[PDB]
């Protein structure tokens, strides 16, 4: 019964998921004055030309745009990574107000939202196997600010009415996730965790510095989603973000000078 409400939010998760207080939890604050350029990092390789989106699902915590991950169709390689990571889904975290919503922060700045493109290491065969490994996942995080519209997001926005409530899904084929990327692939990277239960410490985080812009109308439509199921009391799906966690014995590395 974890969530983001008044009595089951992030500060409670440790009772059922004790790793919530672990050594490698996410998100974190990215201090641009202490993150160090690492000349051994490589350019990110994002290969999404062959991506097969399938479906969009309201899971009661966010919505996931799901991809066919049964071949190397949409892969992330390079950067900090060894090997090949397959795109399985993307989702967002967002706020009730434009001044909040992101999970990572940059010098304590919260963005209006944050996109997570989740990929699993093909060395481990299936997602469920991958999340049990310290290098099982690579998550590409992208900040959203409110300004201009993002044209490549509109098809997502326009399907949200069909998945208003928890447990609803809709066909969602032929969506191109390249339309959600900023111009630059400059990034920060560090080792961390899933930001939702089970909070497993299986992620290489790759957080892009350049945000994307979405319009106020686009974010307003996200804020019309519901955490609840159909026929239940309406609880708007807003503020579905975990706050920054202690960095502990980690370093954040920058791909750029
Ligand atoms: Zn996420």
């Amino acid at each position: 019964h974890w969530g983001y409400g008044k009595h089951n939010g992030p500060e409670h998760w440790h009772k059922d998921f004790p790793i919530a207080k672990g050594e490698r939890q996410s998100p974190v604050d990215i201090d641009t004055h202490t993150a160090k350029y690492d000349p051994s990092l490589k350019p990110l390789s994002v290969s999404y030309d062959q991506a097969t989106s399938l479906r969009i699902l309201n899971n009661g915590h966010a919505f996931n745009v799901e991809f066919d991950d049964s071949q190397d169709k949409a892969v992330l390689k390079g950067g900090p990574l060894d090997g090949t990571y397959r795109l399985i889904q993307f989702h967002f975290h967002w706020g009730s107000l434009d001044g909040q919503g992101s999970e990572h922060t940059v010098d304590k700045k919260k963005y209006a939202a944050e996109l997570h493109l989740v990929h699993w290491n093909t060395k481990y065969g299936d997602f469920g196997k991958a999340v049990q490994q310290p290098d099982g996942l690579a998550i590409l995080g992208i900040f959203l600010k409110v300004g201009s519209a993002k044209p490549g997001l509109q098809k997502v926005v326009d399907v949200l009415d069909s998945i208003k409530t928890k447990g609803k899904s809709a066909d969602f084929t032929n969506f191109d996730p390249r339309g959600l990327l900023p111009e630059s692939l400059d990034y920060w990277t560090y080792p961390g965790s899933l930001t939702t239960p089970p909070l497993l410490e299986c992620v290489t985080w790759i957080v892009l510095k350049e945000p994307i812009s979405v319009s106020s109308e686009q974010v307003l439509k996200f804020r019309k989603l519901n955490f609840n199921g159909e026929g239940e009391p309406e609880e708007l799906m807003v503020d579905n973000w975990r706050p920054a966690q202690p960095l502990k014995n980690r370093q954040i590395k920058a791909s750029f000078k």
